[PDB]
């Protein structure tokens, strides 16, 4: 699936990263969510054909995920600290400057983490259903299990409304069950679950760049009332509530998605 | 001032009513806000052109305010259920079916009422900024004088970052002191202060159309947690928040304005 678009690869400090391009302009770099078997691809294939009229348009896979090394957890430590300097490494890699950058949920984090650590690289931000201010505890008063049908119901619970078809499942199933990814995820994901995915409402508020702020109000995994925080923490902030919409607002309304960003990019 | 637009006139169950119109279309409806001289013409004035390229905009004054009448309050009472049914009035004096409907302020409060009394009339609802859950108690915690200065206080007060012209400033000054409309003024807001601006949020759910919620997130006289409750407490609701501005959206980011409403009208 996805061979529509041309994979390519792309040394960052030593870790082999994967993406995917399309379109000419100015650069926009798309950062996946951090649910098993997401990657560049399959986050963001409804959205790519769209910004490509519009803009140099870039999905990586961040480490650990995708087709991008997924370092052995035995001696690599899985922290957002280790996603933000990827990303870093990955815009620097391809010689990129002055880019608008989105990140969805974990993707979120390290846009977000990015944008704060090195501000000079990143003319706009979005964050779209973004882990920005989720602490441990927010994780423990929320809430895999195997199978194509424990994968059909981790779709049908981010989303409100949205039927995947079945080459969509079937490629999510496989790709959680890629040994080198499987166990960096169980690394990853335990990092978070103890440590949260959380920047300080005073460093949320020290963003340097315009920011866009986006969610469905429907989100179980980030919730609207975190959404909302952000919108009210970052002074800067625009921020727009879509309804009837889980946590994957680009992949459930992918127009109105596609509508928002580029315009607030200056596109339209 | 505003002689750009042809002022006319119609008969709304014996209140006779000024209103303003352009462009060719799907007809909108513009309701302007509560303030001290207010009408159509000064609040809708920048985005008049910018809408009539798609629609037939229509922005009308209401009862108490502009070139309306402002029956006399020893005999009239300027309770919302007025306003509510002058609007009401109005779309159907002029035939209209199906309009979309934008509101600010106390006009989003009467532009509300009329999205619940008579749904069939209306398609699409707009609230900006709009007192549709503002108790007595909620006035009490927050908080003219006289002149051409107290008005200029109040246009600072309502914005976030906008310099009002000189010709604006005396339009308004001026419009304050017609002494019908100083009495029904009066008379509205000593009433809003006691019963305030406010529907329950079992109604608020209960709007039958589309909604887009906008909100300054700057904006003191409903400040922008109330807007956020509008935007959770009507379920089909889309939640736009501005970022520096005030209570005047419409005129602090008219493009912005414009772009989102005529957007969500489907006119882009």
């Amino acid at each position: 699936m996805f061979e529509q678009f041309e994979s390519k690869f792309i040394d960052c400090d030593g870790i082999r990263t994967h993406y995917i391009e399309m379109g000419e302009g100015d650069p926009l770099v798309l950062v996946h969510g951090g649910g098993a078997g997401a990657d560049g691809r399959s986050n963001f294939a409804d959205n790519f054909p769209i910004f490509a009229r519009h803009m140099r348009v870039i999905a990586y896979d961040m480490v650990g995920f995708g087709q991008t090394d997924a370092p052995d957890p035995a001696g690599f430590a899985y922290t957002q600290a280790a996603r933000t300097d990827h990303l870093i490494s990955f815009i620097k890699a391809l010689g990129l400057s002055k880019i608008c950058l989105i990140g969805n949920a974990m993707g979120g984090t390290t846009a977000c983490g990015a944008a704060l650590k090195a501000p000079e690289l990143i003319d706009r931000l979005v964050l779209m259903g973004a882990a920005v201010n989720i602490s441990p505890d927010d994780m423990v008063a929320n809430r895999y299990d195997g199978s194509e049908e424990g994968m059909r119901k981790i779709i049908a619970a981010l989303t409100h409304s949205y039927q995947p078809t079945d080459d969509i499942v079937h490629y999510r199933h496989e790709a959680s069950l890629r040994p080198t990814t499987t166990a960096a995820y169980k690394a990853t994901m335990g990092w978070a679950k103890q440590n949260g995915l959380y920047y300080s409402p005073e460093q949320l508020a020290s963003l340097t760049m315009p920011v866009l702020v986006l969610g469905g109000k429907n989100d179980v995994m980030v919730p609207v009332r975190k959404v909302i925080d952000q919108i009210l923490a970052i002074p800067q902030a625009i921020g727009h509530v879509f309804p009837n919409c889980g946590h994957w607002v680009m992949i459930e309304y992918p127009e109105e998605f596609c509508t928002q960003t580029l315009h607030f990019f200056g596109k339209l």
